Parts: C-alpha cells; structure tokens; sequence
C-alpha cells in the first residue's frame, strides 16, 4: 500500500468529502451477518469501519443475524426441531437458546471487536429499557399460512430513547429479540428488524450487507448486475429471485418506502465494503430509492 | 391483608419516611443470587422493589450471579471440566458458555421482570460501552496459589458513564464479564464486583442477598446471630466462618473500607427482604460499618 | 407498632407501589383545613406527608384555608364586622386582618412544620411573582346576589412560573389572596382555590381534606355513605347536602369537570389521611370522577 | 420636567453608563425601611427603582424593617411589654406578631408596589425553603448584657438556593425572621440582616435608606458631614454617634469588612435615592470603603 | 452639568423605565451613517450608547453605511467609474473595493469603538458563516430600469444564527455585502438592508440615524415637521419627498409593513440621538407605525 | 483516479482511521499562506479541506498572512515606504491598509470558498469581541533592535470566547490585527500568531503552510531533508537557515514548547497538503515534538 503515490492517496480521502457532508449528524443502520461476520479479517474491517464513522460524527446502529450459530447451538444441546414448511418452530425451549445465542455470543464479540477502538458499542434487545416490541407474525408454507412459535416482526420502536443513546455516541449493537404487549420475549427475522429501525430512527441509510455482488435481475446473467433501482420496479420483480435475496429485498423496500433515501444491498465478501459503499463511488452495491 | 386496621397500615408507611430521606437521589448497588433468584415468587417480588425504589427517586443498581446455571449448562454441552482446589478453571469454552448464560439468560430474566414495571431495566456486562475492566486473579489452593483461567477481580470503573446511565433513569442490570487490558474477557465473581462497583459509584448501602437469616458469630449458636458489626470486629472473625460466607462477608469488608457508608447481609428467602430492609427497623439482616 | 409480624410490614409497603408509578412525577393539590389544621398531632402528621411525597419524587401543593382564625383575630382588634346573610362583609381593614392571619401566621406554621424535614416549604400568595390574580365575586343571599366586599375566585394562574418554583423541588403553601387586574387585593375562599390551582397546574389528584368520614348521600343515614361518584351524578344531589359541603364539593366538580382525574374528600381527623388516601385501597374518602 | 433642554437629558443618561457596566449582572442589597417605606410617593419610587435595576440586568434584594408597626399592632392587641433597657423582650406571643406583621402587611406592601412593574417581587423569611438561619443574640444593658427573648443574628445564609431565585429574575423581598437550629424562629434586626446577606451573596453595593442627610463626624456640625470613610476610620468614631446611627454603621463595617466593595448611607427621605446613588455622582450618602 | 439640582436628574433617570421595561431582552436595529459616523464626538457617543442598551439587557444591532468613503477610495485607486443614470456600475473592480472600505475600514471603526467599553461588537458581513444572502437588483433610470452590476438587496436571512449571536451578548456591526445563490457577493444598499435585518431578527424598534431634524410634509415649511405618521398615509407621500430621504422612508415603511411595531427617523447630529429616542419623550425624530 | 481498484481506495480510507481518533474533537491551527493561497486550483483544495475536517468532528483554526497583497496595495496607493534594516515602518496609514488588505480582501476570499461547502467560516481579528490583544514589538537590526511602527506579537488571547466559538462549529478565519491595551490596532506576523493562538486553544496540532518540501539539515544537501525533529535540536540549528524559514521555525519552537504535541512545517505547493499529512503517513513535511 506503499508504491501508491501520496497525490493519489490524497484524492481519494477528498473524494470522500460529499458523503462526509451527507451522512454528518445522521444515522446510518447496517444489517450485519454473513461472511463479513464469520470471516474473522472482515469482522475486524467492519468493527474499524464503525469505529470510522463514528469518529466522523456519524450514528451507526448495528442489527445482527446469527441463523447458523443458533442450529448449531440447537445440535450441540441435542434439541430436535419440528418443521412446518422450512421453517424451525421455536417453542419456548428454542427461543431461550436463540436469545442466549444472539445477545450472548454473537453480540458479544462485535461489541468486543468494535469496543477495541473506544468505548462505542453497547448491546441491548428490545427487552432493554423496552426499546421495542415484537408482534407475533405467521407464515405462508404452500398455501395455509401457518404458526411457528415464538417469531415476530418489530411492533413498536422506543424511537426517543433509542436517539438519546445514539446522540449520547453509542453504538448501538442490536440483538433482534422482544417482547409483545404481554411481554413474551419473540425472535425477529434480522434482515426485516433493521428496516423497521431505519424507518422508526429516521436513518438516512440502510446498509444490508449480503453475500452476493448486488442484485441481478435475471441471475445468473451477468450482463443483468443492477447499480440502481426504484422500489416500484423492485415490486414487480421481487416474486423471480432466489430464496436468499428475498428478505434482503423486502427490507429494502419496507424502509425506503417508509422514508429512508436509500437501501443498499453490499457485498459483505468485501473487505470495508462499508466504507466503499457510503465514501466512494466505485461501489459494487444495489442502491433502492423511491418512485 | 385486608383484615389489618387501616391505622396500622398508616403507621408503617409513615414509618418508612427517614429511609427515604436517607436514600433519596442515592445509589444502592444490591447483589442478587440464591433462592431470590430461583424461587418465583421472591423473584418477582424482587423485581417489584426494584421498581420500587425507582419510583422513590432512588438509584439501584443490580448485580447478579448465576452459578448453578453456568454448571448446568456445561453439563448439557457435555464440557468435561479441570478442577484444581475446588475450582473449575475456566477455559475460554467455559467462558464464552459462562458468559452467554450469565449475560444471555441470567440476565434476561431479572430484565423482563423488572421491565414488567416500566422501561428500567437494561442488562449490560464490563464489555458494553467499556464500562469497566477485569484483571486475572490467582487463586489460594491449599498452599500455594494458582491459576484457574479467565477469572478476574474488577480492575478499574467508569464511574462517569455509570452514573449518567443511573441518572438517565435507568437500572442497570449487571453480569459480571470484562475485558482486561487487552481486550481478553473474564469471568468475575458476582459478590466481589457487587463490592467493587458499590464503591465505584459512591453508593449509600450495599445490600447482599443470601441463602441465611444473617451472621453467626458461632454458627449454629441460635443466641450467637448479630445485628450490627464493624469492620474491624468482621476482620478477626472472618478466618471462623463456613465457606459459604467468606466472599459475602470479604465483599462487605471491601465495601465499608472503601467508604461505602454500610453494606447489609440480608435474607433473600424473605418476600420483599429489600423493602424490609431499607424501609423497616425490623429486619433480619446483619448491617457492617467502619471502625 | 413492634408486635406486627414483619412479612406483614413488607406487604403493606409493597401494596403501595401502584400508586407510587401512578403519581411519580406528578402534581398532588391538597386543600388543607379543618381539625388537620388545629391538632398538633394530625399536624406534624400531615407536614410529614408532604416531605414523604416530596422523597418520592411526587409534588405536593398545599392550598390552605384558616376562616376561624381571622375571625378571632378581628374580635381580638375589635374590628365590628358587617354581615349580609351569613357573610360578612371584607372591608380594606378585614382584608389586610386575612391576608396577615392567612399569609403571616396560619402559612407560617405548615411552612416550618414541612421545613422540619428539608428545605421544601416556601410560602406564597397570588401577589409573589404575579402567581395568580383573582375576579370580584358576588354571592346570592336568599334571592339577589350581592356585593360582600374583597371577596374573589381565581381568575388566571402563572401556570408556567408554578411548575417552575415545583419542579425545582419547592413545596408551595399558598395562602389564598390575589390581586384583581388592577393591583387591589382579595381573598379567596380556600376550597375553590384549591380547585382552580388543581386544574391549572394539570394536577393528578385533588385532595380536600374535610372534617367527615366522606360524602353521605341521605345524611344522617350511615348505609349511605358513598365510596365513589361520578360528576353527573354529583351535580344532582349538590342541592341536597349540608352547608358545609357545598364548597367542598363545588370544589371536586369544578376540579374533575376541568380535566383532573379524580377529587378526593377525605377525612382530615384521621391521622396520615393523606398516605392511606394516596398509598393503600383502604380509604375512607369518598373519589369523584367524570362522567 | 419639560422646560429642560433635551441635550442635557441626555448628557444624564449617558452619564449612567459607568455605572451601568459596573453593576450589570451584580446583587444590590438594600436596606429599605424609615420614611422612604411610611410616605406613599417615596414608596413607589422605591419600588419603581426595584424595576429599574431588574430592566438594567441588575439584581436587587430587598430587606425591610418595620419597628414601628410591630409596636402599635402590639397595642392594638393589647399586649403589655416588658423593657429591659430600652428593649422589649420579645416573648413567643410577640415574635408570632412581630411575624406576621412583617410578612403579612409590611412585606406584602413591598411587594405589590413592585409587581405593578411585574412579576418581579416574591416575599420571604428564613424560614421559607431554609434560606436563613437565626442564632439568640443577647443585648448589653448598661453592663451586664442579657437575654432579652427570640432576638437573634443571623447565623447562616442558603446562598445557593437565594442566588438561584435572583438568576431566575426574582426580586426577593425579604422579612427578617428565621429559625435557630431547633426550629425556634427568631426575629432579627434589619439592618444587621442586610448586612449578612450582602456578605453571604457577595453583593457588590450595600444600600442603607436611612433618615439622614449621611454621616456626621461632629453632629450637628452642619461642615463635618463625609462623602466617603474607611472602616478603620470607621470604627474608631463609632463609640461617638447619636443611638439611631450605631446600628446602620455596624451594618457598613460588617458588609465591608466581609468583602463587598462598598457600603452606602443614603438618605430615604430623597426621591428616587437609590437612582440618585446608583447612576449620579451627586448624591448625599456616604460611601464606606475598606481600609 | 453639575448645576443641574440632583432631584431633577433623579426624574429624567425615573422618567427612562417605561422605556426600559418595553425593550428589555429585545432586538434594535440601528442604521448607522452620516455625521453621527464621521464626527468624532457623535461617534464616541454612539458607540457608548451601544455599550448603554447591552448594559441594559436590550440587543442593538448595527447595520452600517459608507457610500463615501467607497468614492474617496475608488478615486485614490484610480478606479474611473461608469454611470447609468446617477448610479455607478459596481464592477468586479468595485465591489472588492467597496468590500474593502465597508468591511475593513468603516466596520473596523465602529467594532473598536464600542469595544472600547467591552468585548461587545463584532463585525459581519453575509458571507460570515450564511448569515444573510443577496439577490441582484436593477434600478429604475428615467425609464427602463436597468443593471447596475453587483448590487443586491437582501434575500434570505439566517435569523437563528443570527439571534445567537445576539442572545450570546454580542453586538453585531453588520457591512452590508452577501453572496447570491450562486456564491457570488453583492453590495447592498444599507438603509434597506436595516429594514430586512429588523423585519427577519422581530426587533422591537428600527432607528434610522439620518441627517435632518425628521421628517416634513412639505419641506422646507418648518410647520410641517411630523411627530409620527402611519405606513398608509407614508405610502401616499412617498413619491413627493427629497432624494436623500426616500431610501429611509422606503426602509421603514417595508420595516413596519414587515411586523417591526415602530420604524424611526431620528437626527444623528444630535450627540447621543439614540439615549434620546429610546429613553426619552422629548425627541425629535419622527415615528412610523402601521394603520 | 478510476483506473485504481477499489480493494485500494478501500485500505487508504481505513488507513485514515488512527488520525481520526487522535483528532476527533480536537482543534488543529493552520497557519495559511505562500501558493497555497495564491493558486486557485490549489485554495480549493485548501477549502475543501478545512470543510472535511469540520464534517469528522474536528475544530480547524484558520490564521492567514498576506504581506504582498499589503505591499502591491501600497503601491497602487502610491504610499512611499520608510525602512530600517529590511522592514517596512507600519505608520498608522500603512496599518489602516494592512487591517483593509488583510481583513477585508485576503480574509474575505477564504471565507467565502470555505463556506462554498456549508455555514462554517466566520472572520475575525483581535478587534472582534476583544479576542486577543497585541504588544508592540521591536526588532533587531543587525545591531540595535528598533522600533518599526505598529507591529506587535500576541499578547492575551480570550480563549474561553475562542473556543466558544469554535465548539459552535464555526471556523475561525483569523487576521492577524489585535489593539494592544491602549485600543491602538497593531499588525502581527501571521506566523507566531498561529503559534500563539495553537498554545492558547490548547491545540493538538499546529500545521504550517510553507513554499518547501520542508526542513533542510544542510540546504541545499538533498540528503538533509528530516521527518522529524525535537525542540532542542531544533534550537541549536536555528541560526543556520534561510532567512524565509525563521519565523516558521520560531512559530514550531514557541508552540512545541508550548505544550502543543506536534507542530508540523508542510508543503502548500502540494494539492490537499492538509489532509495528506493529518490522514496519510506518507507525508512530506516535518514534525516538531518537544525534547
Ligand atoms: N439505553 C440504554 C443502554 C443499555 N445498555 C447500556 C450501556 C451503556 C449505556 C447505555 C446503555
Ligand atoms: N417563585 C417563587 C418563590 C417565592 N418564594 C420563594 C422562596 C424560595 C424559592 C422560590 C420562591
Ligand atoms: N456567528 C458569528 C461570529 C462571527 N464573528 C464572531 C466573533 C466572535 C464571536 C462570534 C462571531
């Protein structure tokens, strides 16, 4: 990184200015799972891409997945699951599990890794200072949609509260776990949680990052890698994709048309895919705006 | 409860009104374990005084422990453990399971309990927002000391950003997990870290759940329980007692040296023993001061 | 007071916890006269009260009355009075006797009993701070209504500068005088101030402490005493009741009519009225809400 | 008032602004008693300067006598006194007079000439939120000094909670009375109390009302008046003038030896004094500087 | 100004209060030009009387001229003018002259003379920190209104930066020059930009310091000199009046009309015209108001 | 700067972090003049810079010089020069077009091309609100130091009003004019007056705009230029440099001392000098630490 000419160095810190002044004072709320959190040098870059944009003067909030750690964790306490479609029922038993997963080791280690930049990160649930509740939410498996235990969608957010700690210069790490109007603690889908938090927080950005260079209209066509799209056009063709990038879209359009400027759909592969996405133009992202 | 003269009634309200002076705008740091924790209706009871306090502009500040719960769950994971002494040493599997139960489940209870009331509670470890830091401890095997793993006795507070979170309203719900001062997580035990953070934080009383009606001078004397010590009395008799109580009188001892005006061992078997012993003459507990 | 077990202690305090959530933050009006006033013991009861409130975060605001005391102050000056009906007549001379008894002897007193327990109580008229103005009345004596002199009921009250002087932590003991629109002072009856100020400051609670048990619907029939009433059903039988209730009553009606939650008339003999009205289910007042 | 020439109102004006700068932001105490509180149009010019110094930023803090009208309320009321020299002991019947004389009518005077001006005045006493304490002072009676009843100096001063209520824009209006530390109020000469509170607020001027030219070395010498004297000059002259001046000069040395700058005898016979020794050269009080 | 007796200087300083209270903690905009800016003794005057109104707690701001001194240094420059009409064209040339004069020379003047009484002035123009923008305007030449290069009126105002800066005691001394939309800078006229400040702050009163005794119907009929006259009634006079006076004219009627309560044409000759105007009834300046 | 792979723009970013941290929150002077004011390609830069550190959280201080912008308006002014030794005497004319020149033309310039990217610069010299004071300076002219006119070095400097401003978000443009204190307006070197204001604001860094790679052991040995340098060694080789590098080395010495962490002599021929050196470590100035 040394052969670089330091005039070169120097425009591309310029180039960055006009996303300085845009996101200055704003959140930004990035969905974090995949490989860019199992990888241990890009949980680094992502931890020190935080800790950058908070030393910039601006709010992240970090929501967290965890899908594959809470199987494992399943297995290993020899709990068999029950299916409806393909989906796990979480009983009671599982939900203990997803939570004591989820807050209490996935969290951790972001909020360990972000923590070694300066005191940022805090983790919290919706169960903290009732930040936000869950409503129980059903599934369609072929046809009769159906109940699958203890799984929600964000009700309501503690939006005041929530501001204050993020105006107070934390970084929220968010655990996608509530409770309901009668305080049964439900598991959120991660993917949908951060949307409904960019909408409630005013986010001027949702970052979504995902394991794929950006959306492709009709996959596996290269010639069909989108750099931008509007959320009607990302109506009509939300019924073609694959199973994976569904949710990723459905969050982009509950938040952009709920308010947020833009969602962006990264490529989490990619080392600071944060920092190329939000201060260069050389993103290979998917921006959704409205219209 | 109805058959009580309502002039009676009067009177042991009015009689609460020089401990709420005493206690008003004040920290009160409360170690919570045992049968308190375990049994539902003392829990819940618990939980209720807690949103007791708060709602007399009083600042509690809990600390909890989890034992029994972190075995179980070893056992269940099928984690063999090292024994040197009487101690388990915490490997880092034992402490990442330590700590998701502590911080994931443990937690999580006494959160959602006390939340029942309101939006007061918030669950937060040493890790979150650095708040404080552990330093490796030896412990005394028959002779020579030794190492037993990520085991820690807190090093250093945050007392600013403790107090602001306390002012804010809050009530901070605390497992005992820091990093040291290289980022290395430790598991602390609880009644110690109640004794650190009482101190830390300038707290009025230190109160200490426990499993018995109070001190024994000459367990099982029944003529021999006392009321009312001092630190330099509790240091001399301190070598005579069963084990159970060594790290309940040591955080004690701790606490009142380090300025904290009195710390209280009290009945956690005792539905609301908190309210009895903060708002009543006719408590069980054995309160420790200077001298 | 000693040979009460103390898990009964325990439950009375913990059964006050409801109320405690409900009024914390609050405004409480109390309207303070009566044998309350005149016994010493009920006395240093009622200021203790206001300093429990006070230490939980709850705001008190004293109106107080003292009609018989400057009735004994104008014979002790041998001031003659003049009498329309049953009223007599303020004259400037009775005027300045009121305001002097109210304001400089009856005030003083509940201030320095308060003041026994903290810096709470400050004493104020309507003239301190333009708190508050007053309107000429006239009253109906048996067919015309007519003029009695400086006599008046609220008109405005400095909403904003009240709050002020309570959220700072003050208790206001107001003694009842106002100037009108032009500079020239009146007196206002107590009750009546008590509800304008209630409904003025977005009160909680009204409390009208009252020489009686609580409100008989067919008085003297004991089977008749009510526990609750709504204001409809209140304005119906206001024709009905003895003399020295109309005002009390008037004043709950004007108060929950105006947006307050409920008026309470409680018995002022009984000893801590105030905690067991406020605190416990086992009230003997009588509780008005809309309707 | 018109036939002068407008260049030389004016020049006036503009002649305030050194006084203006060294006052602006500051507390003023002044000692108003004497004619300038018993002739109605010195009265309102009094107040009306009280309004002048608060719409210049300034802070005045009004303490009031009222000897006199203590002493025919006492006849009034038929209350025969006891004279020890020439003191009247101030038994608990005439101290609750003396009471509610100076709070209840003198007071109350004060402060609706001022708020005529707005809401400016709020009447006080030691007692009120604690602002003061008395401590019993004994009197020297031709040798012997001896107990002469609830007489007392003023012991401490609240400054903290007295420069809070004069930030938040309020002209205190204060009647000398307060409680010792058993809770006994004390009645407590004027002048003296003026004196405690300029040392307590760091006043930066002491203005005494008095019925005098200024001070006279050789009374009646008409060519010994001073226009300004040091407190060591200032006490060795002492033992030599008439009885009315010892109390008013006491007050000097003691507010000037405190540390406030200076200490001035004004004459309250004067129209607008207090605007004619604040903002002109030309006035006829003497000032008391130390030395 | 010492022969003058005290008792009358005590009245003109009484005679001030009503003047006093009805600008405390209000906006004044003073357009400043003429002798009372060239003449050394009326400058010190007006400086001091800035110091005066912000040792009263009012809020001067200054909005300055200088047309001539722009001239003296376009011709020392050698700078030779083009002229539309009786207009200078403002070249790129002249405004960084007239820039120049007005920011570096003229404001310098004023900024140390009022400091000279304390860390009050500051000096601004419209490029500081946005606070105001300019739009271009053409004029009226015997016909086709015409361009006259960079010369602007006011277009927007940062009214919150502005009135923190005020609220932050200072006193702004305002050069009239400010960037269009395109971040190209103006100069503008400043008897109306006096007039946009005043409306955009709400000030309470707009003086505009001018070279004549005040307004006349029918100059040079001494009889005609008006005391106060309405915007409707100054519409229809408007096109009958002297050139130097429609500027000032048109500034208060577009004040007024814009919400000001009074627009003033006072004399600036006249040492301390300010202290007069506000303090005083016997001025000589005329008054607009709305009708 | 497109044919770079992005993986790059990526790392050079991340890179920035560690000066991020070291300077969020901080205030960093520059001291700017020589061709990086004098090129436009190179003042935007300079501009866009200022603007990127304010849009992190970081507090930029601007002091600029502009002696030959002073000496080409002399001479269009046709105002002969006096000289002793190699200085200009500065009469009072010549200050009066120093204060224009520097204030009104080379100040304005920056201030409107910074705030072509937002409200951030404001200008100001020592005359605005009395932000900092001169003492007048003589100098030493190959023997006997001499008077030359109105030319000073910084004497006091209000920082509690300067960093008011500052943590308002504004960006201090500074010219160098301060009244010494007798009110008489004094020109300062550009140069030691950043050294002053660094020390004064406690400053992390003081940046140096100069005409030259930087510092040369042995001018013009290529194999001289140094990284980095104490004060004590910098000391002992200050009688050996070129005449243009004194004062930029004495400012480096005087700040260093100090108690500012580092001063740095950059290149301004350079585009972005600023945030090459702030951000990248393959800058090409010099750093002074203290030693
Ligand atoms: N709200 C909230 C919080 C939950 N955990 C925390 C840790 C530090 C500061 C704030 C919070
Ligand atoms: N408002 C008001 C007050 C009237 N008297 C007082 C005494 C202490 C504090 C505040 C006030
Ligand atoms: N806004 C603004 C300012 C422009 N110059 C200033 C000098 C001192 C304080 C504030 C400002």
């Amino acid at each position: 990184i040394e052969a670089l000419p330091t005039h070169i160095k120097a425009q591309v810190l310029a180039e960055a200015l006009p996303w300085l002044k845009q996101l200055h004072g704003k959140v930004v709320v990035v969905k974090y799972g995949g490989n860019a959190m199992t990888d241990d040098t890009l949980r680094r870059a992502f931890a020190a891409d935080m800790a950058f944009l908070r030393n910039c003067g601006i709010h992240p909030v970090v929501v967290h997945g965890g899908g594959p750690q809470i199987t494992a964790m399943l297995r290993r306490l020899g709990i068999e699951g029950d299916f409806k479609g393909g989906f796990r029922v979480t009983t009671p038993e599982v939900l203990d599990v997803a939570r004591m997963v989820l807050f209490g080791q996935v969290g951790r280690e972001l909020v360990n890794l972000i923590n070694a930049h300066g005191p940022y990160a805090v983790g919290i649930t919706g169960e903290d200072a009732q930040l936000f509740t869950a409503v129980r939410r059903s599934v369609t498996v072929d046809g009769v949609a159906t109940d699958i235990g203890l799984v929600g969608d964000v009700d309501q957010v503690n939006t005041a509260a929530m501001l204050d700690l993020v105006a107070a210069g934390r970084i929220p790490v968010v655990s996608t776990l509530a409770p309901d109007a009668d305080g049964v603690v439900h598991n959120i889908n991660a993917d949908t949680a951060a949307a409904a938090v960019a909408e409630a927080l005013g986010a001027e950005k949702l970052l979504m990052l995902t394991d794929i260079d950006g959306l492709y209209t009709r996959w596996p066509d290269r010639d069909s890698l989108v750099s931008e799209i509007d959320t009607g056009t990302l109506a009509q063709l939300l019924p073609t994709l694959e199973s994976g990038m569904v949710p990723k879209v459905e969050a982009c359009l509950r938040a952009v048309i709920g308010g947020v400027p833009s969602a962006h759909i990264i490529d989490g592969r990619v080392t600071h895919c944060v920092l190329v996405e939000l201060f260069t133009d050389a993103g290979t992202g998917t921006k959704v705006v409205r219209g």
